[PDB]
């Protein structure tokens, strides 16, 4: 392999807005964040890393946060209550919030570039903008990525058009990390190696 084994347990919180789009129903629900954890556990496979799903929490009768419009402010507020909170019931690595928000700048996901580990800042906040399951799980894989200190793909660095971390993301979409991507998660590696992600379940 190309890096070290690496594992990242994923706690992904489904909020009241997402629980009522799918008819509150939890079975429903829990079925897709499986389905989103696939791909995203597919999508890592060549970086060697094993993510598992440590942790689902439904908010099926209200928001502990307040799911705003402004996705890095919701990220802040959602990063506090998995410090104070989810972090509390059961450890994992890295939240996702999952909501059906129609965040401002016609914004799909967010997260802190390089903060994976850290208890506020390993966290991101995702909309579930598709229908198509791998769509919205390549948004929660690219935000993964911006954890992990990667940055957009750029052209003079590596010629993916479509990888997980291109700029925008597109109709094809592709399921690979760029090399621009593997370069940054090698830099991260050597310059943070944080060590939550060296532990195994």
């Amino acid at each position: 392999q190309r890096f070290p084994q690496r594992y990242i347990e994923l706690a992904i919180v489904v909020d009241h807005g997402m629980y009522t789009k799918y008819s509150s129903n939890f079975k429903k629900i829990r079925k897709r964040v499986h389905q989103m954890v696939s791909n995203i556990n597919e999508m890592c496979r060549p970086l060697n890393i094993a993510i598992t799903l440590a942790l689902l929490d439904v908010w099926s009768e209200k928001d502990f946060i307040t799911v705003q419009a402004d996705a890095p402010t919701t990220a802040g507020l959602f990063g506090d209550w998995r410090e104070r909170v989810l972090l509390k019931k059961k450890n994992h690595d890295h939240a996702q919030l999952l909501t059906d928000t129609n965040f401002a700048r016609n914004t799909i996901g967010w997260a802190y570039v390089g903060r994976m580990c850290d208890e506020k800042y390993s966290v991101a906040v995702v909309k579930d903008h598709s229908s198509k399951v791998f769509m919205v799980a390549v948004t929660m894989t690219h935000e993964l990525g911006h954890n992990l200190g990667m940055e957009h793909d750029d052209k003079d660095k590596c010629k993916c058009d479509t990888c997980i971390m291109s700029a925008v993301i597109s109709d094809k979409q592709s399921k690979l990390f760029s090399d621009c991507s593997k370069d940054y998660y090698q830099t991260f590696l050597t310059n943070d190696n944080p060590q939550c992600i060296l532990n195994a379940p």
